[PDB]
């Protein structure tokens, strides 16, 4: 019966989330570039798309089709330039803000009419760490600004569309084992420094930030919205 | 299997939150003074207790022998003294942080030993939108510093515990149909100028607040601890 | 001694900051698109620029020129499309996301090479109320999601610069009498509201905001930097 | 003209923002238990006092008497505790909590009358990271749970006074070299995970901090009111 969209779900966070959806008995669709694989494995409908470069508008047209609704939207697309400001160029700027944030809003505001006219939605934007902080050892500027972006876009959107039976929200999770943060897992000078400050001890598993994703997406958070929601271990409270 | 305490378990939020423990298969006590009635029709345990007065550390032991194990505490027993900072006496000032905020810290104190021989557990305190704010039209400076203070409760405990498989949050409920808060629903330049700024238009039904707290008393907070999570219909962001 | 560039210096609180770092002693520039006739009754240095348009480099290079250094860097360029998100373009989304975040990033990443050869720098980005709100009854989502984005920009880059003498800041005004905010002013469901949450009663003066600017201009930011500084009258606190 | 009590002005930070306030042309009064010997070197009053005993009443009724006046109140007399939450006693909790929380709300509730009476008034409550985090590698939960609740105070005081005239804000400082963070620099596991997260590279000198302490203490801070002012070298940002 609910209907979700989630980017980014063939690997790691999204990929989890995904699954807990189907796990909830949502009809789900992933798209990622080669989604096919892990939509088979999945029991999802998988939608091709490069979300750096195709129009946002025409993957919501899609999942609508497919799905035949569209009550959920998690955007879990990920893809980062870790260098510092001054070396930083405006390119790759703006490549990171665009996946991260600009697709957030053109993909929401796609979505919303459908929720709407559903009577009932959820959208579900992933923040992280660096909503709140620059990410410490780590070089990543243009993530932090994106990252921290979102939770004004996520109090906006949920502001406008509460009354259309949306809730929006901000999931932040913490260090979480994944490939996309391998770089940081390889480096002792990041992972130990990080992994101190992680009063569990340890990184998290992608399906233990899913638990909370499903939650953000389903009845529970009926009267939770505009709010950032950390699954962090406890590195923030450190 | 998990065994649960909730303080303020006869009435409205915490009344809701041992309701969703129950349902969820958790063998729960309530404690308020008289949490007969209550209790039965709840199906859990009564533990009569004056938490203004009666020492915490009792009613944890009490709550120990009576359900065979301690797994879970939700600390919702509720009191104010609604007197601008000029007003206020500094007993009543020391009444309403000592329920909220002293006894918060002698009842986990009290029930961490338990938990952490168990290798897990879970503490929710009750926060509020004045754990971020000031409370807006109403005068109630002492609940405002008790519930901001929780949070730095929640950081300090969820830090230290977790380790010991303890999770520790701040559930931080925006405004709810509860008997505690009818002062503000019956005067309209309260409730008017506070509810205009409710995104979804409508307070909580305490059922609703429930949702949420059940889920930080259970597996899905596996990864989540030493945080607040505001349940407020977009208040906050507004 | 210290050099200023201060955009947005010809109105407002951009205006009042240039003339609170004139009375320091400091040699200020102002940008805007026609500055001459402010620069002048300022004692100021015009720096004639579009920066919705103009490489934001070209005018850092402008400014070291005209001023024989760089020190510190304000900008307050200011640009808005008040529309709902399901009414907004993509369009007008970068708009605005432009000239506030991607603009403060690319001037910020220019004038850093100058205050690190001077061993001393100050970076002052200007926030709002929204860097932490959605605006209220106003519907500024694209807006909302800029100011809130500056303080993880202003993280990013304090975090970065710190050792080469730079403090970066976001400095949050309330509500302020100025030009921008006069469609606030003129709508009573609008103004009401809104006023009836600042504790003092009433909007700034951009001289009020422009004090505290000078701070973060100023040796007294030594220890103070990664920060937002909100100057709202009681506003958030509320 | 403008009239000061500042409590912990014998040493440490309390002594540099008194030190900072006579360098305004402020007339200081300094309480501690043995203020007699910095207030001679300071050019203060001394006004012997044990805030752990004694009535904060009757402080601020000798510091009127004694300045002819009251319009500044800094509270920074200082104590802790350092034990975790397990082996603390409710008495050391209390300990901890009386002097930083309480005799704040005791000494702003006696001092607002004299500020309100010369309509201009400022309260500076001293905060710090432990108001945003749980302390780090250091075992402080009474004295985080303490700074935490001040930003209520702060907030909610605030909120209450600003019509009155009245500023009340909570400076926290980040790590500062003081005898009271000397357990912390003399502990390697302590010192170093800290500092390594101070983008500046270094530790406060209590005169930095004393900067921005004497602008809350003026006329700059005359539209700001209610809010926490973090002077870290970056601490919480990275
Ligand atoms: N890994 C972490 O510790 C962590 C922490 C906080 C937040 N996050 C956020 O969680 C989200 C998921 O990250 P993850 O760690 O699971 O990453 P991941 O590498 O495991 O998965 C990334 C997903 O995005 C997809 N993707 C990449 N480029 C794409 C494109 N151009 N078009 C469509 N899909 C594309 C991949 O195919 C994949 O399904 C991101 O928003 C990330 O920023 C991750
Ligand atoms: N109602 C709201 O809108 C709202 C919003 C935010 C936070 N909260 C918080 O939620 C919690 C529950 O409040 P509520 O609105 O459900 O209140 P409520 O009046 O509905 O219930 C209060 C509970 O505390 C109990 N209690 C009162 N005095 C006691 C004592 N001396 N010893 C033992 N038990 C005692 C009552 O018997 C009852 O079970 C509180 O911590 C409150 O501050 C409530
Ligand atoms: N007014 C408020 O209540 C308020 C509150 C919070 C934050 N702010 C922020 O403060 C800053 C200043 O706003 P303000 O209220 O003083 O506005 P203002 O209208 O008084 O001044 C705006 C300045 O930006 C300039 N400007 C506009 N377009 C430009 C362009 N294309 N190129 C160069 N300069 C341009 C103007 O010429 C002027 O000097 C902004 O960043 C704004 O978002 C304002
Ligand atoms: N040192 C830091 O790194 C740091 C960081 C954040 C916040 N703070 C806060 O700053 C404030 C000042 O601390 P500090 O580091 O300057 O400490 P300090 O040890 O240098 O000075 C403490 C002051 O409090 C006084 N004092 C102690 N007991 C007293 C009593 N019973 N009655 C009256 N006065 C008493 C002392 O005599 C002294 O003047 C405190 O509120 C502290 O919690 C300090």
């Amino acid at each position: 019966e609910r209907k979700a969209l989630v980017t980014g779900g063939s690997r790691g966070i999204g990929r989890a989330i995904a699954e807990a959806l189907v796990a909830r008995g949502y009809r789900v669709a992933i798209a990622s570039r080669n989604p096919e694989e892990a939509a088979q494995s999945l029991g999802a409908v998988p939608l091709p798309t490069d979300l750096e470069k195709d129009d946002p508008k025409g993957l919501v047209k899609r999942a609508l089709e497919a799905l035949g609704g569209l009550h959920v939207l998690v955007h879990a697309a990920a893809v980062n330039v870790r260098k510092p400001a001054l070396e930083l160029s405006y390119e790759e700027w703006r490549r990171v803000l665009y996946l991260h944030l600009d697709v957030a809003f053109l993909l929401a505001q796609a979505a919303a009419p459908h929720m709407a006219e559903a009577g009932w939605g959820r959208v579900l934007f992933i923040g992280s760490v660096t909503t709140f902080t620059a990410g410490g050892p780590v070089p990543i500027p243009a993530y932090t600004t994106a990252k921290t972006a979102l939770l004004g876009l996520t109090r906006a959107l949920a502001k406008e569309w509460a009354r259309l039976g949306i809730r929006v929200n901000l999931l932040c999770p913490g260090y979480v084992e994944t490939e996309f943060t391998l770089p940081l897992r390889q480096n002792p000078e990041l992972y130990e420094p990080i992994t101190a400050r992680i009063p569990m001890g340890r990184w998290a598993r992608p399906e233990e930030i899913a638990r909370v994703a499903a939650v953000l997406c389903g009845d529970e958070a009926e009267y939770l919205t505009g709010q950032a929601v950390a699954v962090d271990g406890g590195f923030l409270a450190y």
